[PDB]
């Protein structure tokens, strides 16, 4: 990913685009009650913490592109997975626009919270000003299609929640690239029941996680895993994507019977730009906001691990290779046992930034007991240990709950903090909720006992 220009949206008929330049992240109820050094990320040039341009931070994780064509090592790799996905009869149909909007099974229907994107968002217009849950009114959405039309810039959007001290303090805040309703609705005809496919398919045959549900899921995967794992994550994975890639990823849409709209991926890799007052242009790329992002993110892993397998272990057996992905997060396994930081390598000669998993210092063996995917790990009931449970760790739980965004929805983020922290096992839950009910907010509360969730987790299967 490399931007090839800059420059004043007024030089180029666009409107200065506005964004909140103050965080909605404020210390909440348990913020002295629990542990936590992060903060709300830097949303403006100013924000007195800085110690660096912003502008430049934020968008140096466009560090360029390192490949220029599709090798034959990418092709084979394409080969291979396409051919999977060939094994799940993927219904290659466009979505009709209602669908498409309002979702249907396999799909859920847009996120009326999240922007709507130029030039909707600088006529002043809405989402729930364009359609309705109950109604499912195609017409209006169709109208503004056929008046605006598709292939709208993107609004860059800079994302607002909790960061290191240091990713503060060097303006490293995420974008969120916001892609116009329009656009999103598109792409969501033109790939809507792949996408479907792919979540309702969670596994190795997608090599995809996307859609999946995590209770249920964790369970699953160590029978779909071989002998040996191997895991790395990416730095800045979507922005150091290459054109090529992109390219990769549309000969296998081809393959599989979407040649037919392999355009649109056209525009993720190609694209143009919003930044408040400024207006870019970017060569590659996987834009944050989009539509499939995540999945097209997860299929282009899915190429890139078969790349660098075959490029560094010629005669490997990628009918062995065992992977799930999930965007940059991936977890795979292989009969025999491979060097990660020798894959690594040839990453960067594909223009990806792979390293140890989970901020290690060098690469070491993986096993079931440090493996981590969507920062869970893997433990095994003790009174049903084929049953396995997802563990976020309770560091990452305490952080999140020492801030809050929106009062009203204190119940609903706690509740869910709650999900995800009994899997740390009773004692732990316990002085969770006890922690919690330590002060008036939390004491008002509805949390479900630890007995409560274990049985219903138990009963799920
Ligand atoms: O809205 C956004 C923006 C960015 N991202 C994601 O953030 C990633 C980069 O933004 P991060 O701040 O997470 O950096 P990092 O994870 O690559 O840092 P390290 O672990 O390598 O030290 C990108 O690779 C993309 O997956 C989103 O998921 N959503
Ligand atoms: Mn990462
Ligand atoms: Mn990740
Ligand atoms: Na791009």
């Amino acid at each position: 990913g490399e931007i090839q220009w800059m420059r004043p949206s007024k030089e180029v008929g666009y409107p200065i685009i506005n964004a909140p330049s103050k965080t909605k992240l404020e210390p909440s109820a348990f913020h002295y009650v629990f542990e936590g050094v992060k903060e709300p990320a830097v949303l403006t040039k100013n924000d007195p913490r800085l110690k660096t341009d912003f502008e430049e931070a934020i968008f140096s994780k466009y560090v360029g592109n390192k490949i220029t064509e599709v090798d034959e090592y990418m092709k084979e790799a394409v080969d291979h997975y396409a051919g999977q996905l060939m094994s799940l009869d993927i219904n290659t149909e466009q979505m009709c626009l209602e669908d498409a909007m309002y979702g249907t099974d396999g799909l859920e229907a847009l996120d009326l919270s999240t922007s709507a994107g130029y030039p909707y968002v600088a006529m002043g217009k809405k989402k729930r000003d364009i359609l309705n849950k109950q109604t499912r009114d195609t017409k209006e959405m169709q109208k503004l299609l056929d008046t605006y039309g598709i292939n709208l810039p993107l609004v860059t959007y800079v994302k607002d929640e909790l960061r290191s001290k240091t990713k503060v303090e060097q303006g490293k805040s995420r974008l969120i690239e916001a892609s116009s309703l329009n656009d999103s609705v598109a792409m969501r005809m033109a790939f809507g029941n792949l996408y479907a496919a792919f979540h309702k398919n969670p596994g190795v045959i997608t090599g995809s996680a996307v859609g999946c549900d995590p209770d249920l899921f964790w369970s699953k995967i160590p029978v779909l895993m071989e002998e040996k794992l191997f895991a790395f994550d990416y730095t800045g994975y979507d922005a150091s994507l290459s054109p090529a890639w992109f390219e990769a990823l549309k000969m296998v849409l081809e393959k599989i019977g979407f040649g037919d709209r392999v355009d649109y991926i056209d525009y993720l890799n190609h694209s143009h730009h919003l930044y408040k007052n400024k207006t870019y242009c970017v060569k590659g790329g996987m834009p944050s906001g989009c539509s499939g992002t995540s999945i097209f993110n997860s299929m282009i892993n899915n190429l890139i691990i078969r790349t660098l397998l075959l490029k560094t272990y010629k005669g490997i057996d990628l009918d062995h290779l065992k992977m799930i992905a999930y965007g940059d997060d991936v977890i795979a396994s292989y009969p025999h046992e491979v060097d990660a930081s020798l894959l690594a390598q040839s990453g960067k000669d594909y223009g990806l930034t792979m390293t140890p998993a989970d901020k290690s210092a060098t690469f070491e063996t993986v096993t079931w007991e440090n493996v981590t995917f969507l920062k869970r790990f893997f433990r095994a009931d003790e009174k049903y240990p084929f049953l396995i449970h997802p563990v976020m760790p309770m560091k990452e739980i305490h952080e999140s709950i020492r801030w809050t965004k929106d009062p009203r929805n204190t119940q609903d983020h706690v509740r869910s903090l709650c999900l995800l922290a009994w899997h740390n096992g009773e004692e732990e839950y316990n002085k969770f909720l006890a922690k919690i009910r330590s002060v008036p907010i939390g004491r008002a509360l509805d949390l479900p006992e630890y007995s409560t969730l274990y049985d219903r987790w138990l009963d799920s299967f």
